[PDB]
């Protein structure tokens, strides 16, 4: 059979090997917090964003309701003009 | 010194300490992937929301430039109705 010297000399490649495979895993962790990091700004950025549209919506929906108002007057008006032209 | 047996016992209390941290850092590295999938599924959906409020907002900017120009043209209806009025 194998000596516990060869089978320590063998269980140390094994040792080093798992080293490699920890100092991947290691940097792979890293290189995800970063990606997390990254990705909740984005996020945060697209939240700020909807915000201010959803702002102009509502400027824009209460614009059309004010266009709407001046709309009906100037209506009421042009009809208060014909009338006059009937007794012209 | 120590036998090699007993150099290959201590060499495989290493072996099995870095098998704990080599597990340990792949379950924190999938507990990090599963943040980083939730956090771009949070951006995907909050880049949907955008898309269809950017529609809302080009139909309501249509609508605001719809009404002004009717409010425009009943203006200049109305002035011509004045003219028609004048007696001097």
């Amino acid at each position: 059979g194998e000596s516990w010297q060869k089978r320590y000399d063998s269980l140390q490649k094994i040792v080093e090997k798992q080293q490699q495979k920890m100092d991947q895993l290691r940097s792979q962790v890293q290189s995800l917090e970063q990606e997390v990091a990254q990705e909740e700004g984005t996020s945060q950025a697209l939240r700020e964003e909807a915000q201010r549209r959803d702002s102009a919506l509502q400027q824009l929906r209460t614009a059309v309701k004010e266009l709407s108002v001046q709309n009906q007057d100037l209506i009421e008006k042009n009809l208060t003009l014909q009338e006059h032209l009937r007794q012209a």
